[PDB]
């Protein structure tokens, strides 16, 4: 039926912030990072990455600063996508289980 | 700290992936994801009525009375399967892009 928004969020919302991991960005440039990296499926909306990034600095996950508008990650944005790759392998080894017992 | 967005979705997707194994009943369902979690993740009756509500309105899921006699069974419907299918496709095209991020 569809891809709930919420997933879309989720998605955007993770790629984004492993771009800024890799390294402080401006929007241009992650979007062209991104589009290259999609080999040009994704066409992200300047609009959208805006509206993330501003949710993102306002909850103190990331933070900018000028150069061109530039965007880098806080410790808060480091340890958050920490625990969330650590919680989402415990959920991927769950599911795994189910698997297993089910087949036992 | 783990958002509960992400809290959201991850119970989500372990449910569903429950209920991809086989047509489930809410205390059965919490048993075994009790043990696929060894212990971790012990789930609250009350919270799968709130989750199971909200995928039965949205089509997700149906419901149907089984054996005891009147056991409430939840399945998987067409739609959800679906669901459950273009998110794994859109998950993983993410991670392919995160890939070609890093390469680049």
């Amino acid at each position: 039926a569809e891809i709930p928004k919420e997933m879309l969020r989720a998605q955007t919302n993770a790629i984004l912030l492993n771009v800024l991991k890799q390294g402080d960005n401006y929007v241009y440039g992650i979007i062209k990072q991104v589009k290259e990296a999609s080999n040009g499926e994704m066409e992200l909306n300047e609009a959208t990455l805006y509206t993330i990034f501003k949710r993102l600095e306002k909850d103190g996950i990331i933070s900018s600063y000028w150069g061109r508008k530039y965007y880098r990650l806080t410790e808060i944005g480091h340890e958050n996508m920490r625990l969330a790759f650590e919680s989402w392998s415990r959920v991927d080894k769950i599911i795994e289980n189910l698997e297993a017992n089910k087949k036992s």
